[PDB]
């Protein structure tokens, strides 16, 4: 980043989050802190997310949601390169209507990877959380495109690749940007 | 972070801290300082805590707790993504009635991990502090949830993860925010 | 990069001039993205300069730049000063037709998409699968900027193809070599 | 921390000194510093040093006592979390009745850990020294708590946790904090 | 470095640029953006590039090269300490006439070194490559020298070290200052 | 290091008080010694006060700093707070006598020099006959320094001598302890 | 280096450059671009170079030394503490007249290491330059010494440390300051 005064932070200026990394709980904390801050500069403006990530954690994923559900403005979400695990998710969480992506954008969506160690019970304790959550985001995908929630279960059970069209189709976003 | 003031920094002059991260000595001492600061600047207002912690240092964790407790104004708290071991605590310590969660926020309580090393005596010794604290931390989520001791010790035995309605239900939140305003 | 003139490939971004002189990675990506997203705010009818010196990077990277180039307004000129492979190469090419430069001495080089599976047989399916798409998809993104019919493309980038600026004007990739600019 | 001004410095603005981290050459040598600045602004009015430390070099923290006892100003402490080996120490030399711990703040007394290497002559310097430090130590332990040195030393012998409550008994704080004011 | 304001920014004021380092993408990228820079300024002013590099990428070294020459500016060099491989190259670039070197600078010159790895037909690849390379190169010196080819041939077979006065014969400087 | 106005330790500086709390090595040293040289220029009237909490250094980092105290016109004033050991130790010795001053439970240790050899019967002889020279010189400083003899110097720092506040004061290296700031 | 303004930058505006480190590519492009840029400011006045260093390139070296004749302002020494190899030489390298050094600095002086590596040509090919290199700089040094060659050779074939007077001796210094001003 070019100190022109951070060039992402001009960006902000103009109500535009880049999400251009992997999300971990501190990517998770900068962005849920940007939406907070946009929200409380003008709730009623659009926001606009840029997305090219690879995924992360499930939990700072929702974080990220969950705030944007949580806040007043619509966030608009433009999956730019690529969007996958997470990231595809937050591509698709939002505003219904104003999920754009651009041409040779990339889309994919898979169930969710975890680990477990130690004792028979322990192990237990985290299969049981991991099936709930997998359950959990599943039925959040089927309203966000649509798909009913048996597609998207035998859909994400090994990484899908989809392409911008393939991912209009599958009800992950809404139009293909060309010219801005 | 971005500078458009340091992000998390024009976030703290509408009185909201921002805890992302594991809790350590380090993390403690700057939420505290900034909650000090609060204080100070306008003992009346209230305070915001927004929490998406995997937990920490027992220690760390409760000199937060006991500065959140300390001060005049009252800390709501609201956990955001995710809210475990001492991160659950804090989330429960927020002023009785302002404790939220969003929709798909989550919450795990457990009893403490720790270690001993060294001569019969001073394992003894580390196994009494343990204990101890780990007695000492259940009374305080009995008087924060209102279960009574016997089911938070029983309920802490190994990981235990809650939703955000679970967590309602516990008596961890208060409500489970949707809508902003 | 010298503090002052602040830095100084950010006062080059004042003239509208981008820099791009490394790999190319979701990092990198994502700054150059937000530099051409900051410009054409500024003035969407101006033209932009891209320098290019780079050993190329991921392939989603690098994408993501190009449609960010053709999605704005302004048109994106390219230089490829010194070195551009993989889509390195690549982005020059999709500078706008007729503003794509090179210097005397710069060098280009194409090739197919690197990559790895890992994993039980359908994984790996699920892998080569993808990366073929990738390859047949960029290769024809490059018969378009270039002129080459895909069978050309597809046969010349079997293996590392390196090429000299002339040899790089002629097969499509620039559109003049620069000498000077008095 | 946040930068809204460092935090931490802002706090020094109130005369507020916050230690939560180990002791060592550097940390005291910073908390000297501004132990100094202060009593150069204005000899006359209190300080505050917040006290989270697992402990640290037994001489790192004679530096910062000696310093707190040398200074006009009266160094209020309160040990916020937790206050170990130095950090204990340390706290026990706040100016008497002024120094205080939060609800479930906790401190370990014990005695001095070290190492020696070499030639038994060498081994024997250290010893000598390592043991006349201890000495050192529990003495001025036993004025700063009122406990008579005979039971400074065996209660030092190993690790000596206590609660808050625990730790007023013995003469280490003053009070125990809850409501500012 | 100190502040002035850097000290190396405080001295690009002057219309000074300092190459201390090996020579690589990175380096290449500041040094080209600094004589871009210069150039906007003021197109008609000239510039001076000292150098002090023990060399560094063929492609980095042509990037700084060919900008030189591409600029209005005139670029007067200085080897000032040591100049090899590359950077070696950068001082004969310098505008004929202006290409100076301090009393005891040094200066080295050779055929590039690179590596190849895999299969026979990859590693063919390679070595056409780099044999073009320092064909493409020696011809450049043989401009900037005034030796025939032949001569810079056989002259960088292996590690050639030259003294100032050494390197004033060759053709690589035009003058050694003394005190200006 | 809490940046408050700016760095704690500079405004510190400003009532012309430097902070030695780390080992001696060359970059230390050519720190505190840019001090000296600052505040000496800025009144060469003026007392300088020089904390000390320091576990020793280099030999010649620390002589830089020595020769730097008495070099400039300023008197230098010396407070070991916390520990003074190995050069520490001279440092504060090098104090202008009589404002040469240690807190209640300040520590000081003095001791012969550490060093090593290594390559060729020569190369080490070289080394040794060094060390013990500089050992040799040392002593006599600290011998002018405190007031003890060569001989006394010379066989205490034999091993590492650890002394208290008190006995630092006896053995001539400190002039008073303070107990009041005033 | 405290920010007052950064210390030894304050310290350039007097016009003294403080070498305090091995000396390589990268302390050479500083240390000669501050010497230019004084020689910029005031092409007249005096420069002071204040040296405490082991040594370090040969080539880096070299940058600072004809860039200190190449100026047109003097460039006054202080060895400082220690100047070996390289440091040695600079500090031999100043305005004649002008070099000094303090009571207790120290300086040493040496032929020059490296290496070689590959073919016996290649080996040859380093040793060739590295003896010329020897060479070019015992004559430097007989040239600001006095000293005829075949001294400097025979002298410097091993580590030879010298004391500020014997380095008054040998030619190396001018004068043992001890009162600035």
């Amino acid at each position: 980043i070019p100190t022109v005064y951070d060039i992402y932070s001009r960006l902000l200026k103009d109500r535009i989050i880049m999400l251009g990394s992997a999300i971990d709980d501190n990517v998770a904390n900068s962005i849920v802190s940007q939406l907070l801050f946009l929200a409380a500069e003008d709730p009623e403006k659009e926001i606009s997310l840029y997305i090219n990530s690879p995924g992360g954690s499930i939990t700072a994923g929702m974080a990220i949601y969950d705030t944007m559900q949580f806040i007043k403005p619509k966030v608009s979400t433009i999956c730019i390169g690529m969007a996958a695990s997470m990231g595809a998710f937050l591509l698709a969480a939002g505003e219904k209507g104003k999920r754009y992506a651009l041409p040779n954008s990339e889309v994919m969506i898979h169930q969710p990877l975890g680990g477990a160690q130690g004792q028979a019970t322990e192990i237990e304790i985290a299969a049981k959380r991991i099936l709930l959550l997998r359950d959990k985001l599943n039925k959040v995908l089927a309203e966000r495109t649509g798909q009913p929630l048996e597609v998207i279960e035998r859909d994400t059970d090994r990484d899908n690749f989809k392409s911008a069209e393939e991912a209009l189709e599958y009800g992950l976003i809404d139009k293909i940007l060309t010219h801005l």
